[PDB]
């Protein structure tokens, strides 16, 4: 207990903070098609809350979840991570109406469908962006239905959400189910088009359902300390179960997912290691001890 | 060589993107005294040069060296850095004469001697802040010899470096032994005032020397990326040797400096793990493959 503990540290600690310091300058790498996508689509980036702050920790999330990627590589996963956020502000408050936030919807759902946007969505412009990103940087076939459903995964649980805001409230449970709307899985899967092989196409269903196991993991531990940010007038997580149940939910879940992973990481490794980096990273920067 | 790499990795991964994330975190925290430090002495951060992206990367940089600190504590280290820039663009360009280095080198000496700053000179100002937060905040007495003979190297290296650059240029050896403008000895002795104890005044001078040595590592790994920007007319080590000196040099004293640290960290294991970070977070942000 005593002499068992190493006795020394700092070769270690070199090239931890090496590997770090890495990261953290591909990181700043990856800023700059963010404030490129910012600036084509501003109409979608207000600069009060989007700071370079912001996208400095989006690109921070982006480049130590994958350190193994380039800047380049990291393109599609950070603007697609963007538009999330985008997506969120047009129905988190700039939707007034159950008439928008369905338009919006369904207009989206028809660019990721191959349709063109109309000249005055840039939601939609942005989205076909990203769409033509991985029709042609895919790397491997018949990637279209997959990504399609997992961005009607995600506006179908954003509207579930709109209804439950503005209705007389969900339990915990079905409030979990609807995670897809924080985004995680379309963001991930996005990232696999433009960085897998076949193989990765190959294994695609269990690595979505894992990607959905990290996503609820992601939403409790969002909540967690988003409590006050909303306490906004939108849903969270205590309001539903309090605070003991949520915590020994993310720790029960986290065990769960890791073990899932475990076994996966013989199939898919790489993939395997970006969700467990994903859980890891999140959890981590939400909480700040 | 096969069988012998490991066979399962995102265990570990998650908690190492766990760290990491919980170490962004820290260093956003650590960047709203960054904040209020340049807001206070707008006359030393132009923010064309100073804009958030750099109180990022150095609240960055200051939270991975010594992830195990409070954001308060990195407080010290990272206004004291943040002078070391705001001292170099006050002597690297806001001089012209052979006449206001001295008097501005004069006027910081005199602060870090106790005495009162003049009421226009806000460089001295912030450095008497930071005095009397050493004062208020040092956790062993008679720290004040070190930390005034620490300035005392740094502004001696800064000028002559200025007059290098106004004169007809030094050896590589000449140089790397005038490391100390880099400012790395200056911040680390005025945080370990902070955050030492009375062990660590005891061991102080060992301390020190092994903060010299990270310092010449920590040159040679900045003027390595530094080539073009300095390109400026300023001072770099690609000009007195090319690129595969600089470099083999580079790879021996991280070695040398490792073994020392490993030899160090018996003695003081918390401070030769911070220097340990120090060089590697440094060297791996620069170089930033």
């Amino acid at each position: 207990s005593n002499a068992m503990v190493p006795t020394h540290h700092a070769g270690n600690g070199f090239a931890v903070a090496s590997e770090q310091g890495r990261i953290c300058a591909l990181a700043a790498r990856g800023q700059r098609d963010l404030r490129q996508c910012v600036r084509a689509y501003p109409s979608l980036f207000p600069n009060p809350p989007v700071d370079d702050t912001m996208l400095s920790a989006l690109a921070l999330s982006t480049a130590f979840i994958a350190p193994w990627c380039s800047a380049e590589q990291l393109r599609v996963a950070n603007r697609a991570s963007l538009w999330v956020t985008a997506e969120d502000w047009q129905v988190d408050r700039v939707a007034t109406s159950d008439d928008a936030v369905r338009s919006i919807v369904s207009a989206c759902q028809a660019v990721a469908d191959g349709a063109a946007p109309d000249v005055d969505c840039a939601l939609g412009q942005l989205l076909a962006e990203i769409r033509d990103e991985l029709a042609t940087g895919a790397g491997f076939t018949e990637w279209q239905p997959v990504w399609r459903e997992e961005v009607r995964r995600m506006l179908t649980a954003d509207i579930r959400e709109w209804e439950w805001r503005h209705s007389a409230p969900p339990s915990f449970a079905e409030y979990l189910d609807n995670a897809d709307n924080y985004g995680a899985s379309f963001v991930n899967v996005s990232h696999w088009i433009v960085t897998g092989d076949a193989q990765t196409r190959s294994h695609l269903p269990e690595l979505i359902a894992a990607s959905r196991e990290v996503q609820r993991i992601l939403r409790l531990s969002n909540d967690l300390a988003s409590y006050e940010r909303d306490i906004s007038g939108d849903l969270n997580a205590l309001l539903l179960v309090d605070r003991e149940e949520v915590s020994r939910q993310l720790r029960d879940r986290i065990r769960a997912c890791q073990d899932h992973l475990h076994a996966l990481e013989v199939t898919c490794p790489r993939e395997a290691l970006y969700l467990a980096r994903e859980a890891g990273f999140t959890t981590g920067f939400y909480h700040g001890a």
